[PDB]
């Protein structure tokens, strides 16, 4: 009866259902029925939602065994996501002590090169060209590839591999299966090979890095691994693909950082707060015990969707939300999350997605849509929202 059909948002398309500041107003802690697993809490205040990411009583644990409200028939289970302290806080400290700020920032020249080579190859093949293939899908990647320490000969064949993980991909479950096996072979090799003779790369670091006198066991290692590869690849491609659509669909946005290319990082927050990337909101938390929550009790057990896309466009945290304003300040947005689960990789994506912005407008200032924004085909992968194809002219 009285729970809510979610997702609220259209896949078609980046509109912010209206359905969401409904609730923000009136509603702000309500009931969801999802396409496929159980009813839940939907959250939708920024207040609200940054308190259940950051409040020790929501834990991510029972997602090891409960039918999780999605989009999708099957469940992906496991991986620093699916982990609660104290067991999820060790894997992180490690992690962290080897995947650093500074790590991430010394790639953005190599970024910058691999950005500049997809162009190249954009200009060989003519115009229109379809950015999201030649580019969005390329360039996240390839950086993981740089970052991890895959060698150059091996990218290629490594991008093919991790394509068939991305919710877009039209592969039998076997053919991903073989992709699956071919990743984690290749991956626990290059492993092997750091161990042996460790070199500056992120496998490296993670093979030397202690905390305190605890390390990563060889299967940690690998998983984490795997993990980074699928965290960082299909948000940071729909990311670019979603910035670019918006810069060629919005005059001003384009006039802006043509004029100042100084203003891309700036940019590149207000557009992670104002994208709502995701078609819902996936990774319920669960309440180990009752909780109060704008007066609502919470049940033990219950699972809560706390919407950070609906949060990042509160009336009541930004002045004019539904404004994408590229000076915005502050900008204290969840589009990189909150709490202990925070995206590890955001130094590294706030770097490949200004890099994107970057070297796609010193290269084709004039890029622009080949077809009418009517006619873009969106995908229907049901996790992110993003456009399948971006034929481009410049
Ligand atoms: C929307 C992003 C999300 O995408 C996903 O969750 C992607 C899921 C795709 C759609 C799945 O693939 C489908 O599986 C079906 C059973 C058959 C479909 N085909 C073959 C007919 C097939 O397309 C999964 C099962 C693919 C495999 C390789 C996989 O496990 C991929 C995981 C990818 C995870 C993600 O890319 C990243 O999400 C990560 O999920 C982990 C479980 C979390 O721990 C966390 O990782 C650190 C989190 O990242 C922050
Ligand atoms: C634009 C690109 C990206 C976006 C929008 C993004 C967003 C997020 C968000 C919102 C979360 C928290 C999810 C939750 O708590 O429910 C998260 C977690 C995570 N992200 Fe990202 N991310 C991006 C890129 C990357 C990259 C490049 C990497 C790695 C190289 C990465 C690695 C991870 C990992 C490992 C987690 C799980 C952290 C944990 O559970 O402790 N992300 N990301
Ligand atoms: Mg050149």
């Amino acid at each position: 009866a009285e729970p809510r059909a979610y997702p609220f948002n259209d896949v078609h398309g980046l509109t912010l259902a209206g359905r969401y500041g409904e609730l923000q107003e009136t509603e702000p802690v309500s009931r969801v029925r999802p396409p496929y697993g159980e009813e839940a809490w939907l959250v939708t205040r920024y207040e609200d939602v940054r308190a259940v990411l950051g409040d020790g009583r929501f834990v991510r644990g029972p997602s090891m065994t409960r039918d999780e409200p999605r989009t999708r028939p099957e469940m992906v289970k496991g991986g620093l996501l699916s982990m609660d302290p104290p067991e999820h806080s060790r894997l992180r400290r490690l992690v962290v002590k080897a995947f650093t700020a500074r790590r991430a920032e010394s790639l953005r020249p190599r970024a910058r090169e691999i950005a500049h080579e997809l162009v190249d190859q954009m200009a060989a093949t003519g115009q229109p060209a379809d950015l999201v293939a030649m580019f969005a899908r390329q360039l996240p990647v390839r950086v993981i590839c740089e970052l991890l320490g895959v060698p150059s000969a091996d990218h290629d064949r490594f991008t093919r591999w991790s394509g068939a993980f991305l919710s877009t991909a039209e592969v039998t479950a076997e053919e991903m299966q073989e992709a699956a096996e071919q990743a984690y072979a290749y991956m626990g090799d290059l492993i092997d090979r750091r161990r042996k003779e460790p070199t500056d790369d992120l496998v490296s670091a993670l093979v030397q890095a202690r905390d305190q006198q605890d390390s990563l066991s060889e299967q940690e290692l690998l998983d984490l691994a795997i993990g980074l590869l699928v965290a960082g690849y299909e948000s940071t491609t729909t990311q670019i693909a979603d910035f670019v659509y918006l810069l060629m669909t919005r005059p001003e946005l384009r006039r802006q950082l043509l004029d100042r290319p100084e203003l891309i990082p700036s940019a590149v927050e207000e557009l992670t707060r104002w994208v709502p990337l995701g078609v819902g909101t996936a990774f319920p938390r669960y309440a180990v015990e009752d909780v109060t929550l704008r007066g609502v009790t919470i049940r033990a057990g219950e699972p809560v969707l706390a919407s950070t896309g609906a949060a990042n466009r509160d009336q009541a945290q930004f002045p004019d939300a539904d404004r994408i304003d590229v000076d915005r300040t502050p900008n204290q947005h969840l589009g990189f999350g909150h709490g202990v689960h925070h995206c590890l990789g955001a130094p590294l994506a706030r770097v490949e997605l200004q890099v994107a912005l970057e070297v796609l407008l010193q290269r084709l200032p004039g890029i622009r849509l080949g077809i009418p924004e009517t006619q873009l085909r969106w995908s229907e992968g049901m996790l992110l929202r993003g456009p399948l194809e971006l034929p481009v002219v410049w």
